[PDB]
């Protein structure tokens, strides 16, 4: 039986310049990198980002836009700061998603390679209590 | 701030496919169903896997593989089970602790692993 998530890899062109993408915007916590020694099999960092367990590898590989996309908990309160913060870094964000009177606000938006990332106010039961 | 994680929603080809597919390994429990074809709006499902809210959506898979996953975590006296149970589904499964790499039917890398933060680091 799952224990719950354990981590979510993703693969970037630019490694630091995506790192400063993740503590601007996510106050993530980087906790490793692979330069923290000699002889690392790729270039990584660790972050945690409230709670889980991010991971970043450098690499060629690039995945084409699609709507498989992670997504985060802010409150209601937050969501204009966190459009001008993104805003603010001149990152593509999506326009407003249709909703459904019940569904909270959510901002979309990418990283530099892209990833589609969200950030959702409103909660699941919200979504059930139909 | 971010509070935590809201939830991670994938694409896929197949509904009903995946659906099997969560539910086979990852004992996810559907606990939404919606989207109708006739009323044009695509199907969708939520699952909950070890509490962690999923979201299945029909559309394209992905075009191709690459090495972004998301992982789960399991015990590493677990490993041998969730392997063969994996290699009982067909899935093309690529050959601190132990872990299985794996994907769906849409191009999406899993991985199951042995381990924790804690550990891996310290
Ligand atoms: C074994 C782990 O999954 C590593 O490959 P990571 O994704 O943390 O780089
Ligand atoms: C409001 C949510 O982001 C939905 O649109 P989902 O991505 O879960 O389909
Ligand atoms: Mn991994
Ligand atoms: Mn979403």
């Amino acid at each position: 039986m799952i224990s719950g998530l354990s981590h979510i890899t993703l693969i970037v062109k630019d490694l630091n310049k995506t790192t400063a993408f993740l503590q601007n915007i996510f106050n993530a916590e980087e906790i490793y990198s692979s330069g923290d020694k000699t002889f690392s099999l790729s270039k990584e960092k660790f972050f945690l980002i409230a709670g889980l367990w991010i991971c970043i590898m450098e690499g060629d590989s690039l995945q084409e836009r699609t709507y498989n996309h992670i997504a985060f908990q802010i409150q209601s309160e937050e969501v204009d700061e966190y459009t001008e913060r993104i805003k603010a870094l001149g990152v593509e964000m999506k326009p407003e998603r249709p909703r459904v009177q019940g569904e909270g606000r959510s901002i979309y938006f990418y990283d530099f390679d892209n990833h589609l990332f969200e950030l959702h106010a409103g909660t699941l039961e919200q979504r059930l209590k139909r």
